[PDB]
């Protein structure tokens, strides 16, 4: 029994919701709220524990970028603060290699990070690794073949279609084949040995197109687009299918949850979140 967890998000302000969807029965569980509301965060799982990394708390009073790492234990329904990152990272990308969390790019006020840092749960420590070749906020991150890919985003001047790859044993980055579409705020994940980039913002419009990167051929190929255009969507893989949760379509904050079946190349609306929101952190455990 694995659930799709959605943490935080944004609807008029940053949210503290932690909710879990069971794809087997269509139920949503209302779990313990985050101690501090956040949007632009990312979720991940290490050893059955859920992590909420970075983001920003936007309130009608003022906004605060987060360098926080918080840990949720599904067995206790309790959040526990962990060591914070070296810098606040809003609109962050996260990836897990060998039970180590990589926090990629993101923004802190006027700053757009190229810096990347790694968290070791067993030591409760963060350490900087080699920075990316490009500054990237709203960056999609995927782990494939024990390599950490940074896909698209925004370098502070332009939205990007470029993508790069990190070699943890060598501690270095290399640019890979760029996507067909410029995407900032896309949902990036790996399914069946392919990296998928769904939705995002091309600098003018929110996207519904979805493309996948094949490593053997080094080519990005378009697959069936989602029914709803969305940027700042949450994304995860569950039982061989991609799930996209919420997002922003340019006017409204989506509650729509779509599911991609790779065997039939089709998307379908599987459920709706309890309320519309963008900038959620998603993970499965
Ligand atoms: C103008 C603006 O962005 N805002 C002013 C008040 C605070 C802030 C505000 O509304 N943010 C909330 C939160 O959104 C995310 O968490 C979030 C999380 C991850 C990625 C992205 C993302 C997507 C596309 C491109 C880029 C890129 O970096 O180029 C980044 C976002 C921003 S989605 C845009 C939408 C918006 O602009 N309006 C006006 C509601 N913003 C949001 O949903
Ligand atoms: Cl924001």
């Amino acid at each position: 029994g694995r659930l799709i967890y959605t943490a935080g998000g944004y609807f008029r302000q940053s949210l503290s919701y932690l909710e879990a969807y069971n794809p087997s029965d269509g139920t949503w569980l209302r779990l313990a709220d985050l101690q501090v509301p956040r949007s632009g965060l990312a979720g991940c799982v290490v050893g059955g524990l859920l992590y909420a990394v970075g983001g920003r708390n936007n309130s009608p009073d003022g906004n605060t970028d987060s360098s926080a790492l918080d840990c949720y234990n599904p067995m206790t329904n309790q959040w526990s603060p962990c060591a914070p990152m070296s810098v606040p990272r809003n609109r962050i990308g996260v990836g897990v290699i060998d039970g180590h969390i990589y926090a990629v790019g993101g923004s802190h006020g006027c700053i757009h990070h190229n810096s990347v840092e790694r968290y070791e749960p067993e030591r409760d420590e963060w350490h900087l690794v080699a920075p990316m070749l490009t500054r990237r906020i709203g960056v999609g991150v995927a782990v494939l073949n024990r390599l950490l890919y940074a896909v698209g985003g925004f370098d502070g001047t332009n939205r990007l279609n470029s993508a790069e790859c990190y070699y943890p044993e060598r501690n270095e980055w290399r640019m890979i084949t760029a996507m067909n579409t410029i995407r900032s705020g896309a949902g990036v994940c790996v399914l069946h040995n392919c990296i998928y980039a769904a939705g995002g913002y091309d600098g003018q419009d929110q996207l519904n197109s979805v493309e996948r990167y094949d490593v053997a051929t080094a080519t990005w190929t378009f697959v069936a687009p989602m029914k709803h255009r969305r940027s700042a969507l949450g994304i995860t893989v569950h039982q061989g299918r991609i799930y996209v949760l919420g997002g922003y379509d340019g006017h409204t904050f989506l509650d729509s949850v779509e599911c991609y079946d790779p065997d039939t190349d089709t998307w379908s609306e599987v459920t709706r979140m309890t309320s519309g929101r963008s900038g959620v952190g998603v993970a499965v455990t």
